[PDB]
Formats: C-alpha cells, structure tokens, sequence
C-alpha cells in the first residue's frame, strides 16, 4: 500500500488517480431528491441521495430524508451518511436515527465554519435546556460530554414521547477537520476512529452509525474510507489484497460524492497504512496515537 503511495507521489498523480475515480463512479438518479417538494430538505443542490440507497422516514407523508445508506458487504459494516440537518429537518435526522436504531452519531464540521452556517444546531449545548422535535414526538436532553482538545464526546438521551421509551446515543463531534481539508494527521484521525469503534457504536447489534459533515459527502466519505479498508484488512488473510481506490469506487455505489479533494484521498492511504500498524499485532500504535494527538 506504501508502495503506491510512495509511487504516486513522485510520479505526482494524485490528482490524476482522483480524477479517474470521479469519472468511473456510478451515476444512478436521485428522481424523490429532485421532487419539488423535497428542495426544502437537501442543503445542496448538487449533492443528493441515490434512489436506491436512500433512507425512508417512516412518517406516511414525506419519508424523504437527505441520507444514503453505505452497505459494504465484505467489510460486513454498514454506515449512514447524511448532510448537516437543516433547521426544518432535525426532527427527521432524530427520526431516522431512532427508525433505524443507531446508538452513535458521527459529527465532523462545525455549525459555523469560516463564518458560514454548515449545520443547524440539532442536539442540546446545556443539560438545562433539552430540545423537543414535535413533528416526529421525539425530545432529546444532554446527559453528560467529555471535552478534548480536538474533538467532544457527548451522551444524549433520545425519548420516543409517543411510547414514552429512551435511548442512549453517543456523539462523536470531530471539531477541528476543516472543509475540504484534513485531519491535523493520521495520528488524530485514527485515535477518534477507534474512540468510535471502541465505544460500541460501530457494532453489529446497532443499526447503522450516523455519519455527517456539511454536505455528507467529503470528510464523512474520507471517515468512512479509513474504517472500512482497516476493516478489509483485519478481515483479509491479507492486507495487500487491499485497494482503496477499488473501495472507494464501491462506496460511490451508494453515495456520490465520498471523498472530495486529492488530498483527502491521500489522507486516507496515510491514515489506512498507518492503522495497519494496529491490524498487524503492534501493540503499542493505539496509545502513541492518543499520546499523539495531545487529546489533552
Ligand atoms: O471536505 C468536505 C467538503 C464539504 C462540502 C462538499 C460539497 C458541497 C456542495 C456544494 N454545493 S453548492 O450548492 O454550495 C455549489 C457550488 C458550486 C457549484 C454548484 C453546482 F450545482 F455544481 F452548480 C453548487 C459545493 N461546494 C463546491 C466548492 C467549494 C469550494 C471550492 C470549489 C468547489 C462545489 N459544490 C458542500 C460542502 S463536506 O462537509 O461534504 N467535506
């Protein structure tokens, strides 16, 4: 996997092999994320949902939400990528995360970001001052957060008021990815990755994780990425049978978009061959990584 970075760089064509992916990913419609009445519930534009792979609200009106469902296969994990809710559309993203029983949600910008509205505020700042989403009967309260340096970890409590059932949902907030950037380094980036995995989010026995940016599509898709060849490689009787660009192309399957800079997919060759150092048997990578990130 070095071996290509390594040659990739020198021959300088990290921008070509981009490039290419772009114009080998798959094209499918995105026909309801076009619907007039749906313009009011996509932030952007040109980013939408496939048909396909979309997310149903349950809600017998409008189950459009602007989310994809990432369903790697041989990686066995599935992940929810969606854009940054809008003010009319928090209701439905705490819809969706309770429809499709999530226990953690992924977040990776910043409300404002160089001065601009990325993201509504769609969870509680103040324990005091819990929210209540009365188009879908949800209320949702911050419990506890845990404050690091470059990103907060927070419990939050979703209640279905309707059933008058709760559930616990981990907050993973990555503060400091900026737009159309990268992680401060690899270093960073994998000790949140396993701060996610090692918390049980990630598991199986959950529905899929909520993952989000601004337009879902460029650090969520770079989060994702990383995981999922990490996954590959653990799995693999083999780490070199490992192709991004292969991985990459698959998870543009069912949402386009993932991955937005040359650069971001060069973060996720560095973040993937330096994780491999954890895959492999190094038990020590983990701690330095945290000791690395000066989480502190
Ligand atoms: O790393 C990232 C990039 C963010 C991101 C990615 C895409 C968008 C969709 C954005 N969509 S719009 O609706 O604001 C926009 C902007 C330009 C053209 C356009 C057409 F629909 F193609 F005409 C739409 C968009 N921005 C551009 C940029 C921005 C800076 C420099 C170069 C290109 C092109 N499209 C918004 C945020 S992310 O939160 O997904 N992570």
């Amino acid at each position: 996997m070095e071996k290509e970075f390594e040659q990739i760089d020198k021959s300088g064509s990290w921008a070509a092999i981009y490039q290419d992916i772009r114009h080998e990913a798959s094209d499918f419609p995105c026909r309801v994320a076009k619907l007039p009445k749906n313009k009011n519930r996509n932030r952007y534009r040109d980013v939408s949902p496939f048909d396909h792979s979309r997310i149903k609200l349950h809600q017998e009106d409008n189950d459009y939400i602007n989310a994809s469902l990432i369903k790697m296969e041989e990686a066995q994990r599935s992940y929810i990528l969606t854009q940054g809710p809008l003010p009319n559309t928090c209701g439905h993203f705490w819809e969706m995360v309770w429809e499709q029983k999530s226990r953690g949600v992924v977040m990776l910008n910043r409300v404002m970001e160089k001065g601009s509205l990325k993201c509504a505020q769609y969870w509680p700042q103040k324990e005091e001052k819990e929210m209540i989403f009365e188009d879908t009967n949800l209320k949702l309260t911050l419990i506890s957060e845990d404050i690091k340096s470059y990103y907060t970890v927070r419990q939050l409590e979703l209640e279905n008021l309707t059933t008058q059932e709760t559930r616990e949902i981990l907050h993973f907030h990555y503060t400091t990815w900026p737009d159309f950037g990268v992680p401060e380094s690899p270093a960073s980036f994998l000790n949140f990755l396993f701060k996610v995995r090692e918390s049980g989010s990630l598991s199986p026995e959950h529905g899929p994780v909520v993952v989000h940016c601004s337009a879902g599509i460029g650090r969520s898709g770079t989060f994702c990425l990383a995981d999922t060849c990490l996954l590959l490689m653990d799995k693999r009787k083999d780490p070199s049978s490992v192709d991004i660009k292969k991985v990459l192309l698959e998870m543009r399957k069912f949402r386009m978009g993932l991955i937005q800079t040359a650069d971001q997919l060069r973060f996720s060759y560095l973040a993937v061959i330096e994780g491999a150092k954890f895959i492999m048997g190094d038990s020590s990578v983990q701690d330095q990584w945290k000791e690395l990130s000066h989480e502190d």
